Formats: C-alpha cells, sequence, structure tokens
C-alpha cells in the first residue's frame, strides 16, 4: 500500500475500480473527458500492482452570496475497493488531496455525497439541499396573478447550444451555488440529449430567451416527464417554462429537482399540486482557509454592524466583523464568544441552513442568543442558493 | 335554501352531513365536546327540512412573533352535501361567517383546509409547513456535539396528564402558531390514548420535565412507530427525547409530522437519516384587520427602521413604519409601494414563506428590491414557525 | 354416508360447515333468518354423526323478459367438507334437490357459482353478467344533454325503508333479473347499513322519489366510495343519483358493480371516465322445464312469426313457435334444427349472451343462419337484464 | 399563426412535434411509411417558423354492416405544441380538415382517440370497443363441444406474409370495423415481429388456413404471452389458433384484445377463466355525409318496414325508411320523431351502441318507445363489429 499520483498506465486500473464502485459510472470514453478538468498532480491512487483506491479534484468555480465566483476544489472519483475496506485508505487520500488543495490556495473544496455519514468528519457540512417537485399537472390550473397569461419554443437540444450555453453562464454568476460549466460537460451534455437504445428516451428543450428547460419522458413510467434542468434568469422566463411544461398533456406528473425557494408552487391556484416527494443534501462544502473564505462572500445589509470571536474546531479562531455587506476576518487569542466545527462553516456558508438551527442541535456553541440571531440574519442569502450540476 | 344559525334539533341533521362528509369524523359525543369552544353564532347551516350546508370557528388564542397571543377564530366542520354543489353554498356560508368573526372584533381566522385550491379565494394563506420526517432507526447515531451522551421516562399518558398539560401550555406560550389548548381537548386527546379493537394500537408517552413525545406503533406497519406529538421546551429535552425514541429497538423507523427547522437531522453524524417523506400546507390564516394583525406582531430587530405603503387588494393601503421590532400601521392614499391579495399578507404573517419567494410567483409586487429584502427580514421569525393541534 | 332432510339437530352442524366452507359466511342468527325462505323439504344433508355435505333451495321470485315474474328455486348454501372430497357428494345432493325442484312445480333453479367451472355439467348457465364500473370522479363532467342539469336527499338508510322497499318493488318488477326481496332480507340489509368495529364504514342513501343508492367509503382505501345498491325505476332517478355521487368531493373513485348496458358512462362528455374495472357471471339458470319456461317469457315483437325444432340434450325435442312476442312449444319427434344443452338454454333465457356467440362456439348447433338471426332477435329483452341481489 | 398545407421542408418540424408529444411515435423512417396513405392536401400545420400544429386524414376502406366498403377519411398525427395551449389550433385544424373531407366526397371520417373527452365535441362517436380478455391458460380445459378436439403450424411471421395478407383480406370484407391493410402496413407489421434490444421479443405466429394468430412473450412479465392479432374467418380456426395459445406451456396468462362478442369464454369448461382485464373505446366515427352513410350500410332483415324522420343536430333532417335490410334518406321539413347530436349517430353506426341505451342517457331523444325498439334492432349488425388496427 504506497499512495502516488497516478501515472497514465494508472488510469484502466481506476476506470475497472470505477466501473466495480459506481453504478452511475460514465465510461472510459466519458470519464476521459472529465479528466480534462483534473489539474496536474490533481488526482491521487494507492496500489496494493492494481488500484485499490483513487481520489481526484477538479478545478471549479462557484458562485457566493453577493455574486463573488471563488476557486474551488470539486472532489470526485472517490472509491475503495471492496477487497480494501476499514484498512484508511479514504482518510489517507483524503488527507493528501486536502494539502494539496491548500497549498494550491484554493479557500474551498466541495463535493456531491454517496452517502450522508462519510465526509462530515473531513470538515465537508451539506451547503444545498436538493428538493424534488411532482406536479399533477391534469388538475394545475395558473394563478390570476401569475405572469404572461408564445415567447417558449419546443426545440432539439444539439441546434440550440450557444443559446442554453449564454442562459446557463448569466444563471451561474447570479446564483449561490452556480457553477461555470466548461466546454466538455455541455458536450458531455447534448451527448446524453439524444435516446439510448433500452436506455434514456430522447430529450428535448423549452427555450425562451431568459430561461431554458431540458426534460425527456420517464424509461418505465410513460406519463412522468422528467425535467432535467431549468435555468431561468427572470420571474417572467420561470412562469412562461412552467406554463409550457404544464402544457405537455400526454403526461400525468412533470418532476424537477429544485430548491426549498422555487415560487412554482404559488404560480397556481392549488400550492398543494407542487408536491415535495423528495429531500437530499446537494453540495458539501469544506472550508479550507476560513478567514479567505469568510472575507469572500456578501453578507445581508438589513443586520447592523457587530464583531465577535469565531473559533473553528482545528481551524483557527478570528475576530470577526460583519457591516455593510462585508466581513473583515482576522486572527486574535481573545475568548470565543462562537464555536463550531469546520463542517459546520460550510453549511452555514451558501445560507441554505440557520445558525439558529445548528445551535438548537448544539454544532454551534454560544451564550449570547442576540449573536445567534444577528449570525442567522447576516449568512442569510438574498439569492436563494441553488444547485448547478453534479459532479 | 335559508341560512340560519341553528338551533339544538339542527345538530343530529349536521352530524349526518359530517359523517357523510368526513371520513375522519369524531362522531356525535367528541363533536358534542367541540362544540363547547363554538361560541353563541358561531354556526351557520343551510337548510332545503334537512341540513345540505353547514360551517362555524371556535374561539382560538394563536401565538404569533414576539410571543403574542391573538384571539382567533378557527374554522372548522364547514360542509357541502353532494346534492347542492355548485349552488354558492360555501361562498354564502363563509361571507356570512366571515361578517360575524369581523364584528365580534377578531383580527385573524384560521383553518386546516381538506384541499389546498379552495381558501385562497376568501382570503386564506397557508401560514405554516407540515414537514413529515422518517428516521431508519437501525443506522441512526447521535453526533459527539449533540447534549445529553436518563431524564427521559416511558409513562402511560393518562398518568401524567397535568405534567402534559403544563409542558404543553410552557412551548404554545413560545412558539408562534402555538393554540392555547383547552381541557375538553386534553379529554379528547387522552381517550385516544388507548388501544381500539380493530383501531389503533395503545399509546406511549416519553416524559422529561422540559419535554414530551406521544408515540404509537402504526396499525398495519409494526415495525413504524409514529410520533403524534413531540413537544420540547429546550434543545436538551428535544435531544433527550430523540435518544429515546431511537432506542426503540423493535422498530425500523420513527415518523413525526414537524416543522422544516427540527433540529433532529443535526443530532445525527448521517444528516441524511432524517429524510423527509411528506410535506404540506398546515394552519392557513386571514387577516380580518390589517392593521390590528400588523401591529400585534413583533419583527425582528436586526432590519433598521423602514417605511412603505402597503396595498391589500380591497382590504385597505396603509403607511407601514416598522423599527425596533414594532410595526405602526395607518390609513393613506399615497401611492402603494407594495400590492398583494389578502391571502399572500396571511402567508408572510408567521414568518413560514418569505416575500421574495411570492414577488418571485408575482403574489407580491413591488418595483423595489431593497424594499423587499426589508420586508423578508422584517416578517421573519426568530423562534421557527411550528403546527400546534389540527382543529 | 346417507342423504337425509336435516332436522333441527343438524343445523349446528350445518353451521360449522358454513363457517369453514364460506369466508363470507353470515353467521348462525343471519343465516337462521334466511332459513324462513327455504321451504319444508328444501334442504339435504349428508352424515357419515357429522355434517359432510349440504345443499337447499330457497323460493324466490324471478322477472323474466316481458315482465312475467317465475317461481324460482334459489340454490344456495352448497358445500361439501375438505374432509370427503371426491366422493361424489355434491352429485348426489343436486340430483336429489333437482328431484325436488322439479317434483315441486318449479319450471327454473337460479344460483350464484363459487367458481366458473361446476355448474355447468348439473345444466346451469351463467345469465347474468356483473360489471364494475370505477369513475375518477376528479374530472367527471356531466354532457350538456344529460338530464336534470336538488330532487335527492342524503339519507340515513334506516331512517327510510317503506321508500327503499318501494322503489325497490317497482325496479324488480319491470327489469329481467329482478327478485322480490322479502321483509327477512330488508332486515338484514338495514342491520349491515351501521359501521362495525374494525369492519365496514357506516353506509349512506341517496334518495329520489324514482331511485335510491346505497353506498359507503371503503374499510381501506378511503378515496374510494363503493355503491353497494343503485335502483332507478326512471331515467331522470339515475341520472340525479350519479350528480350527488359525482358530488362526494372527499372521493378520488366511485365503484358500483352494474350491468353491462348501464347508460352512466353516456352522462360524462368523457365515456372513458366510466372504467370497466371488472367482468363476472352474476344468476345462472337451470331450466327445470323447457316448454313452460320458453311459454312463459315474453319475445321481441320485432321479429317476424317462425317455426323451428329444438332438441335440449336429455331434455326433449320440441315444435318452437314464435310470433306476437309469445313462444308455444309442443312435443316433437320431428328432425331438430337447433341441438343445445340444457346449460346453453338458460344462458340465452334472459337475452344476457346472444345465440350467434354460442353457435360460434359450438354451444349452439344449427345449419341455418337465418334461423341463428331470427333467435338471436327473439330472444333480445327490450328491458336490458341485471343482477338483483345475490343469495 | 397562419394554416397551410405542409411543404416537403415542414415535415422535420412535424416529427419534432410527434417526438415530443406522442411517446409512441414510430421514428421518421416508419412515419414516412405511413405518409405514402395521406392524399395531396391530406395534411394541415400551423406555424408561428417552426411548427406548433399539425393534424391529417389518410385514405381507408372500412367495411360496415352488410359487408358495404366506405371510402374512410382516418384523421391521424394531430398535435398542438405544449407552448400554444388554448388557443383554438385544434379547432381550426379539425374545421379545415372537414371542408377538405366533405368537399373530397368522403362519407366518413374515424379516428383513434388520445383521450376520450376531445372529438365527441367535433362530431366523432365511439364506434367500436375493444375489450382485452387474460386467460390463466394453466387452468383452461376446453368443452367437449368446442371444435377440433393438427390444423395449426408454429411459423416466423416473416416466412408467410403471402397467407396472413391473404387471410386479412378475407377478414376485412365480412367483419363490420374491418380496414383495408395497404402493403406499407404489411412491410411495416412484419418489421416489428423481430426482436429489438432492450425493447420488445421475437413475435411468433400460429398459422391455419382459416386464421393466424401473431403473438410475443412481454418485455418484463416473462409468463405472458400477449396476442398482438388473430384474424380468424371461420369458427374451426378461431378454436384451433386457441387449442394452440393455451398449449404455450411456458406462459401462465395469454392476453388479446378482442371485441365483447368473442366466443372465446365458450370454448372453455369454465367461462370465468377468459376474465375482461381492461374495456375502452376503438374506432371513432364521424358521419361527414348522413343520407349517404345512412343509405349505404344494410340493416337486420327481422324488423318489418317502418318510417321515421331523424333529426342530427346542425346535420339535416331526413325521412328515414328502412325495410328488407335497405334504409332511404330523404331532406324534409316534417317534424322530427328522433333528435341526436352527430357523434350519437357515428355511436349507432356499426352496431356498437344500443339506442336504447343512448336513449337512457338522453343523447338520443324520441317519445315513441316503440320506434327505439325498432331502431335498436335495425341499426343492429348480424357480424359481430370488431377493431381492425389502430391508426
Ligand atoms: O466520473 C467523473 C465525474 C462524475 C459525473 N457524474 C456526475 C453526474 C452524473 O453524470 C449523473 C453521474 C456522474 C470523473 C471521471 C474522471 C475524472 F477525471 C473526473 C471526474
Ligand atoms: O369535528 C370538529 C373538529 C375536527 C377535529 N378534527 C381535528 C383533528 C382530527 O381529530 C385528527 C380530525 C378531526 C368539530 C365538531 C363540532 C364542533 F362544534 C366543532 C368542531
Ligand atoms: O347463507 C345463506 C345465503 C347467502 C347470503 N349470501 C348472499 C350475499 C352476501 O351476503 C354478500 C354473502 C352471503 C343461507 C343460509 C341459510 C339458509 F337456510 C339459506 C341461505
Ligand atoms: O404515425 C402515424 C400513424 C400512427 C401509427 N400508430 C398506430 C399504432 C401504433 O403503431 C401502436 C402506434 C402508432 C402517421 C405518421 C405520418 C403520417 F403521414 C401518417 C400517419
Ligand atoms: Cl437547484
Ligand atoms: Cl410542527
Ligand atoms: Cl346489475
Ligand atoms: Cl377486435
Amino acid at each position: 500500500v504506497t499512495l502516488c499520483s497516478p501515472t497514465e498506465d494508472d488510469w484502466p486500473g481506476m476506470f475497472l475500480l470505477a466501473a466495480a464502485s459506481f453504478t452511475d459510472f460514465i465510461g472510459p470514453e466519458s470519464a476521459t473527458a472529465w479528466r480534462t478538468l483534473v489539474p496536474t498532480d490533481g488526482a491521487v491512487v494507492v496500489r496494493d500492482s492494481e488500484v485499490v483506491g483513487m481520489a481526484l479534484y477538479m478545478d471549479l468555480r462557484l458562485t457566493v452570496p453577493g455574486e463573488v465566483v471563488l476557486p474551488t476544489a470539486g472532489l470526485s472519483f472517490v472509491a475503495v475497493a471492496p477487497t480494501h475496506r476499514r484498512r484508511g485508505l479514504l482518510r489517507a487520500m483524503c488527507a493528501e488531496l486536502h494539502r494539496r488543495i491548500a497549498d494550491s490556495g484554493y479557500p474551498v473544496a466541495a463535493l456531491h455525497a454517496s452517502e450522508g455519514g462519510i465526509y462530515g468528519r473531513f470538515g465537508y457540512g451539506p451547503a444545498t439541499t436538493l428538493h424534488e417537485l411532482t406536479v399533477d399537472r391534469r388538475f394545475a390550473r395558473f394563478h390570476a396573478d401569475a405572469p404572461g397569461g408564445s415567447s417558449v419554443r419546443l426545440v432539439r437540444p444539439t441546434e440550440h447550444r450557444g443559446e442554453f450555453e449564454a442562459i446557463y453562464e448569466r444563471w451561474r454568476q447570479q446564483v449561490p451555488g452556480g457553477l461555470l460549466r466548461p466546454q466538455v460537460l455541455w458536450d458531455e451534455l447534448l451527448a446524453e440529449a439524444k435516446a439510448a437504445p433500452g436506455g434514456d428516451r430522447e430529450s428535448f428543450a423549452l427555450l425562451h430567451p431568459d430561461g431554458y428547460a431540458l426534460y425527456r419522458v420517464d424509461r418505465t413510467d410513460l406519463k412522468l416527464a422528467r425535467v432535467s434542468e431549468l435555468r431561468a434568469v427572470t420571474a417572467d422566463a420561470h412562469c412562461a417554462l412552467w406554463r409550457a411544461l404544464i402544457g405537455l398533456d400526454s403526461m400525468e406528473r412533470i418532476s424537477i429537482i429544485t430548491h426549498p425557494q422555487d415560487p412554482l408552487p404559488h404560480l397556481l391556484t392549488d400550492t398543494r399540486l407542487a408536491r415535495t416527494t423528495w429531500r437530499q443534501d446537494g453540495l458539501w462544502l469544506r472550508i479550507m482557509n476560513v478567514p479567505a473564505a469568510l472575507e469572500a462572500r456578501g453578507y445581508a445589509h438589513e443586520v447592523g454592524e457587530f464583531s465577535t470571536v469565531l473559533e473553528v474546531s482545528d481551524g483557527g479562531r478570528f475576530a470577526l466583523k460583519i457591516g455593510d455587506g462585508r466581513a473583515r476576518c482576522t486572527p486574535t487569542d481573545a475568548a470565543a464568544e462562537i464555536e463550531m466545527d469546520r463542517d459546520v462553516l460550510g453549511s452555514l456558508y451558501l445560507g441554505a441552513h440557520r445558525a439558529s438551527t445548528l445551535a438548537a442541535a448544539n454544532r454551534l456553541r454560544t451564550k449570547d442568543s442576540q449573536l445567534l440571531r444577528r449570525l442567522d440574519a447576516a449568512f442569510a442569502s438574498d439569492v436563494p442558493v441553488q444547485t448547478a450540476f453534479e459532479f
């Protein structure tokens, strides 16, 4: 058992481990495309010789509150062979990548979790919430107040790549959780848009000047349309796209994986028709550099200037001053007023979780209820946090 | 078709309509107990002579943000005979009760909705959110940070009525959505605690000095425990009760109908184990007197003093000034800065829905994005809004 | 093994065999009430001493085409002990009862079959068709042409016995398949109308001057109302009762066991909403006396006078002359033009099955296609055949 | 929004709308084959430029009672874009095609309905009934009377095209509902006979001189054989094919979409084994020219000569004289004795629905019960109405 950066000769062994580890493995051709987002020294492997462990990160750009874009290490392709469980391989690989990520100057790392119980101990907190809405469209009537009572076109996704790219680029820059989508991921997305023999049905697009929806009929439930992606830059675009989706008269149900503040239910005369059928953690964040991350994002202007001392468990103690929507975060040995593990700060960082809620679980410790209210207000995001694409 | 306050002789006919209308009808004996909460002139019936329509309200006490308790008209027992649909009987009965409620001096009316599409047009907005969590307790491990790593007793509910009453009374006064639970509803609750032949299994209680949980094994799924009610006045009590529930080793799953900010998931090493299995509107509010309701509740201290002009569609136009956690709301003919239907104000009132989200659906109209942020912040509740008991 | 008429002392042993044989056994008290319809010498038992076989008939009145009422032997309570299978006990009991029924002067015997494969060989043919319609009432809109766009009352069944009795008596006299419902069966029907602990929910009635519907919410599916019985003497009553049933706004679905010519689907803008969810043989007929049965019923006036020779396999050969809606059926040794087993004549007798369809299965043999068309037309019923009550 | 006959350049846009509208879309290659049945000016499109609406008709030959073959406009490929709902596009397209169909000299139009609630208002009535029978073949025993107690061969469909074509041509000419099946539809049918990767299993044929059955094992239920098509010209062929299907010893169940008068159940000792698992409207008819359609079909010889006056709502009033199996239908201003909407006449026309049943729903209005009986008898079909192939 040695831990190394993989050579070109290691990648066939990594693809075997991937195929055996991930039921959703994209195959070697697609994986080779995703590889283009992994920097030199972005990957580690454990050899016994065959590959028994692997982990890597990709260079991402993540939007945080205040429309600030952070360089982000996106952890992915993490696997330990079923032959090598309970040997500390995950711990060793995560320790090495975190060392490389921190030394490289990334203020944050991010991942999507295979299970909810693994990444908390490595300092990752769930930072976005996936919210599945299922609409019984047979009953759906738009409210008198709903915009645009057409601006929308039914199109083939592959024929309107430029328009989707431009709309997505506008969306990702204005929404916390937004990720830059590089050209290789557009190539991959539009390749998946076509039907597969015994696989997915053909994808269609609804295109508005200021939004698009990509959807396909479910493989097995032929009365369910699944929206894979809806990106709307305006309220008018969001409503117009939903009027078109409710117009899919051959379907009983439209489902979408969205965010908790999706205004869809409020567009209907019966809010209950937009049923929450599933909820899960989306993007997870590890704050690598506490002061750099905390100084980088914008804060709520509504809360008056306040100062506190924040201790992150084995992450430093800082004088934190928040006023006029900006934070200053400097080293101190002054007594801590707030204490939390690193994972908890990740959960607060995009505004998806309230300091008050985490305090009620004793994940966040303070003796000052006023300070808790100020933190809740300051860390809150004006623009609701969304999830961009899984990686 | 005439609309009257019912005489004693009308109640057998009302109980027949109830039995035929409500699959969960509590029967004449329990209904006669609930009747004690209906004031003189609190009920209307339509006769054709037999009862073809009915509606009533009960005298309730509702806690709103700032621990303020409002007299509240709780609409209930609303039915139109299947023989008399589409004759405007619901509209006529709701118009008459609203007249009586407004003239009686109630600032707010409330109900639980049989369907989501009916009460919006009568000025009711959904004001609390029911959130069902299902825990696979076989996997549940408490976080190192979780309080109290016993203070809890397994007891017969009927033997500890005084302790439940006292804990509930503390809870309902400190939580927005809290309702006073009169003696007749305690009588009814503890009568339901015993097992029924071919019906519900026996209810048990977990009792802490500062909280209780009432639960029973599901009728048909013998590996599911359903928590009917958990009232905790402290974080220590909430965690202690959940440690005890996760200790129900004969169960696979524990389910509870709770609120979106329940800290349960954060008590576990795997937040994903507390799965959201169901979400629905809970309590609905109709603001009867806009200035009385808006002046009565407390507002967030974090937001700086601001002034605006609010128009409620056919509900008046008001100069609204919010500062130091209090509102002043006076008549004006000045140009409106914010417009919304009455139902929308109900949805904002307990802090369950953000002004920003309702604005994105065009249910709330303003040209000022700064004003929207200030409203979001001001109307937000420090203590998360919960649902008390169904009526 | 001896075959006897039971003594009073035999009935406890018959009730044990019944409980072990019939999952729907009505119990000794209800069975003692049904006993009042069994004539002296109407029952046989086989003893080994304990009861190992039983069979009986009740005195019924069956309506046949032309509003003619026939005395009918209703076979029921037929059981062989699981200890005594394949010993010819059913054959022996059926042979003896048929001897008694024939000698008593009954022209027809009838039964409801536990299985479809048993009674054909004893000369019983399925004579009515049960047709279950399930309406998704959330979508149901009445056609512009539908009558009565209220005459209907929601009532407690036990309070309107006289009105149900009178409506049913009018119905049973005008519909082929109609049975006289004696007072003991009204006593039993209204006793079942009340709810049972862990059993059926409360029954309700919709009452029109010229029709009624008895319905209850399903035990387990709380969004399904099951109509146990709808008797309408006019088209106006039938439509009015269905308008009321579609008005059960708490239900998703209304189901009824009806007949294939129920006009319900044609009352709706979408005929497809009245879905056929189940179909089965209803009443079975054994023609005991061929000439008496054939001379007794009315025939279609549309078909011109014709003569043929009918042979029933081991049931006689007859010169059959049909004209002006009446048949003459006299002994002959002339060559047969039509041959069929006795069971086939039972299937033709109420007009539920076409001679042409049975001929296509070679259950009915003729070389004359014109004769087949004349038989189809003559045996057809003006009033569609319905099923009264199970016995 | 303009309505035009499509140019060659419009068909890619029509195929996109088809793919997005029809989950069973046959793809561009098969659709191009079906196109060969669409006459010049047989198609309309709405452009906004992209295709947002389309509809066409094909030249068909439909068999009606009396073995009469009518030129028939088969409406198909009808779609409105989900972006253009509730804009009257369907009404506009149907009005234009009906104008073209009427002017072209078609006496009838026909379609298969995506939903049951749409085509009634455009004058289409459901005219055939689809009846799914599922046989539990493990229990199925043929009756002593059943023919042919082998004449049948198990063959590859593609190797016996000539024999299937010849049998089908005999069938379609003798059965009301029969359609001529052109060479392009035989090409398409035999292409679907082969297995597809992750798709349908291989089709097999059972071939008799006077009948064939095409069947395949269900994709997912490997104990279910689905008969896609059984065409039998004789009772012997029908029974022989069913003996062979019941001989599929690896199956639990055989299912077929047949007609209500299928004699299959009567071939078995247990009629109940042939269970009706599904029922739906099949072919829909719009009578374009009332007198031409009514004079064209044969009527029952059994009913004596009679005269009446029929009014079709906005379809004319006619003196209708029916005798010796023929109708004369001439213009009159004499008082109407029968009134009905055009859709109702379509439902009566192939004998699938009784005038009496439609009268009970008030879809057919007369004050003369004798006239109703005569219409029932006259419009009845000697040969039961069947459904040919979906289009
Ligand atoms: Cl999202
Ligand atoms: Cl709650
Ligand atoms: Cl019936
Ligand atoms: Cl058919």
